[PDB]
């Protein structure tokens, strides 16, 4: 009864994502009216997102499309989007087609769980059946950097209205907490490091916490924040940061501390880890980001997740003494605006590049 | 007796700049047997020097280009050019040509001592006629870029000539010193820095200096580089941490000091240089580096410098607190090679940029 995926594909994919701030998410009801307007916005809404990142799949080299895993991932995002086409002309007022709408979303949450590695493994089929090139790799370095943050805001979309609308703690709002204790949020990502460490090395570095409160000095540092997300990063943080310290002291019984400052200025909320592992030269950077390289897409994502709200993950080594890696937050709720990619003439230009010399010399 | 200038151009321009590495430059002699090797050299590599970034100013917005200063500077580069030809018929066994072409070099140089300010006042001819608009914007700061590590790297050649073929350090060669003690030019900076900050704010942060030399730690840190161009970058980056820190304390009479980590590894020589001037947000970083923003080029022609010999200057903030810049170096000769802009199709096609909405979504 439904329409064929493209010509959906097509009328969904005119429309820009729409950007929600911190404050808008947390600002949203839980009441029976509340819920009719999540449905009605989320039915418009989630299908303008899937259909815009399903755009840009096209996009990518024949090579990397033609992969199984890729094919799946896409078959993926088709069904899902049919799910959602299910409930155009359904009636807001019917509790059934709310709690049915509530359903669906948890099924496509759960048919999509296994994204991420499932688009590594096609990463591994391109380069497995083809080779990899340099083109091809930039294409599809700058296409997963908008491909998972993508799906990062569905799934926030998502966990919003599941969570809000079907409890360890009432006081959140889905997935949000308006008053996350960031040196809280440190210490339980430290404590799930130092278990994997002390697993492998039957030692790990201590852990120093720092606050900077600019603007009053004596008060713990709260933020408006999804703490999951900022666990995901400290945890992927505190990870590399404690094997860099042990294998760089493989003779020493005294590890030196990873210290963690957090500081609260007017605009951002900075969190910086610092380690003594040694480092790495300036050249073997930006590999740390890379799918390609690293095909662990543990520090990209993390930075995408940092990004979502407008903020950053940056890393800055100095090789032989050691590592410090900054998230950058935005202090304030008003701030942290979902950041979207989106599919238009800007983005298609972007993998309309070839083969030449570079705009720099070589010897 | 030559030819017009764009007959000159158009043939230079089809060659590519040969990037040189610091240990090529060092091993070069002064015997009349290289000075013939010298001139016979750089009258075809400067011209295509020269050539290859003329052949970039006419990509320039009309709007640029048109501007007085601008036009200024181009016809000192056409005139540079030309002075040159005079010597593409010369002998070089004639110690007359080697002494004239020497002389020549020199007029060069004096003639665009001023090019870094010449090329600012275009910019602000370029706003102030105009009014500035974010196209023109991206493509002056590509190009100038571009623009001052192509008259780094032509001077750098002249010095070379100059200085080994017509002293304080004899140990030297030309502008380079094979064994540059980095610390040394580091207190140099300092000093510097703090007799401005005494002057006009009556007081200054103290310096410490930490070396890891990660190989070998008793070691005081050595390097081959161009000590003027390290003090070049050091001292732009003491006067904005000392302005920081003081500006930061109004209130108080015990001012943090300003902490130097100088890390030798295999790969890097790094230059950390920490304040708790306060900081600032991450979303002006950008505008530190900015032509435009800055029009004060200290910072961006500093991170051209760190550039040159396939380095880096960087910056990272934590607001509320302070701010760490990094000078990230090659510790090694061999490593340490030219990088050069070169005209091309790469090239060409940056200029090639249009107003649109971005590939991001907007509120
Ligand atoms: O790149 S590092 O400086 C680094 C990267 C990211 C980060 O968040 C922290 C870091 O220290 N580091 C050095 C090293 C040495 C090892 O022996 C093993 C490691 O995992 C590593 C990792
Ligand atoms: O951007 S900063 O953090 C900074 C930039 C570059 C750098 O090398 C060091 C820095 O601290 N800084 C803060 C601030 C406050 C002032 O009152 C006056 C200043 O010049 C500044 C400069």
């Amino acid at each position: 009864s439904l329409a064929g995926a493209p010509k959906y594909i097509e009328h969904f994919s005119k429309f820009s994502p729409s950007p929600l701030s911190m404050k808008q998410f947390l600002d949203f009801g839980s009441s029976n009216a509340c819920e009719k307007t999540s449905f009605t916005f989320l039915r418009q809404e989630l299908p303008v997102r899937l259909a815009n990142i399903m755009k840009e799949i096209n996009l990518l080299p024949d090579r990397v499309l033609s992969t199984p895993s890729v094919q799946l991932v896409q078959s993926w995002y088709v069904q899902s989007l049919l799910d959602i086409m299910e409930f155009l002309d359904k009636d807001p007022e019917d509790h059934r087609t709310l709690s049915q709408f509530t359903d669906a979303l948890v099924t496509i949450r759960n048919r999509h769980n296994d994204v991420v590695p499932t688009m590594a493994q096609g990463v591994l089929e391109y380069k497995d059946t083809y080779g990899d090139d340099p083109v091809s790799n930039q294409n599809i370095q700058y296409f997963l950097d908008r491909f998972y943050l993508s799906r990062i805001s569905i799934r926030m979309l998502i966990n919003q209205h599941t969570l809000i609308f079907d409890p360890a703690h009432p006081k959140h709002i889905g997935s949000i907490d308006p008053n996350c204790n960031v040196s809280e949020v440190v210490k339980d990502a430290y404590d799930m490091a130092k278990l994997l460490c002390d697993k492998y090395y039957m030692a790990s570095p201590d852990l120093e916490i720092q606050e900077i409160n600019a603007a009053n000095s004596k008060q713990p540092i709260h933020m408006v924040y999804v703490p999951s997300h900022l666990y995901h990063m400290l945890f992927e943080l505190f990870k590399n940061a404690m094997r860099a310290t042990v294998e760089s002291h493989e003779s020493s019984l005294i590890l030196p501390p990873i210290k963690v400052m957090v500081a609260l200025g007017e605009e951002d909320l900075s969190i910086k880890m610092s380690d003594r592992g040694g480092g790495v030269p300036l050249r073997k950077i930006e590999r740390l980001f890379s799918y390609m390289y690293s095909t662990g897409y543990g520090l990209p994502i993390s930075r995408l997740y940092a990004k979502y709200f407008q903020g950053d993950l940056q890393l800055f080594s100095m090789e032989g003494f050691g590592t410090d890696a900054v998230i950058y937050l935005k202090a304030l709720s008003t701030d942290s605006v979902e950041r979207l990619p989106v599919y238009n003439k800007s983005a298609w230009r972007h993998y309309q590049t070839i083969q030449e010399a570079g705009d720099w010399c070589v010897p």
